[PDB]
């Protein structure tokens, strides 16, 4: 079996729009993503998701709700990424551009799927329907899915 590392992903989803972050330079520049990163020792996953949202975007919320869990496997990497996915309840602050990331709102009829991780095309729609999910995606590099599962669940 494999070991897994914990990550978070937060979708700042409002009734008509979603806030995404564009990676500004390096490996995978121009890709839009939710906000998140690695869970740290001692914090709950939800608290880590809030912390990462703040560090990454400048936003605070005071509450998230869990919407899904997705495991990513990359060819050549033995460690799995176990990504815990949340959506915001309500938000405080304006988002801020950093050296790493530029935030932008997108209307929900303009979700930039071609410039997002390919898996997002599969699980976003569930997210938008306010449903919960478990997923797994195996990637060759950044663009090619070799195997995946996706299942709606009642409890994440
Ligand atoms: N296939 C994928 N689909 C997706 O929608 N988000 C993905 C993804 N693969 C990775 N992500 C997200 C998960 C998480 O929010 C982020 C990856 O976290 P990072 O490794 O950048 O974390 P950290 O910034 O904590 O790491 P350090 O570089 O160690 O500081 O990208
Ligand atoms: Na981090
Ligand atoms: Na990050």
């Amino acid at each position: 079996m494999k070991a897994s590392r914990l990550y978070t992903l937060v979708l700042v989803l409002q009734p008509q729009r979603v806030l995404l972050g564009m990676k500004k330079r390096g490996f995978g520049a121009g890709r839009w993503n939710g906000f998140g990163g690695k869970v740290q020792e001692g914090e709950t996953i939800e608290d880590g998701a809030r912390r990462e949202l703040q560090e990454e975007s400048g936003l605070t919320v005071d509450a998230l709700h869990k919407v899904g869990q997705i495991v990513f496997e990359f060819v050549g990497e033995p460690e799995l990424m176990d990504v815990h996915v949340f959506a915001t309840d309500s938000i405080q602050g304006t988002p801020v551009e950093s050296d790493e990331m530029r935030p932008s709102w997108f209307q929900l009829d303009q979700i930039p799927f071609k410039d997002m991780w390919p898996d997002d095309s599969y699980w976003f729609p569930l997210l938008l329907q306010k449903k919960k999910f478990h997923g797994y995606f195996k990637f060759q590099g950044q663009d090619t899915i070799l195997d995946y599962t996706l299942r709606e669940v009642d409890t994440v």
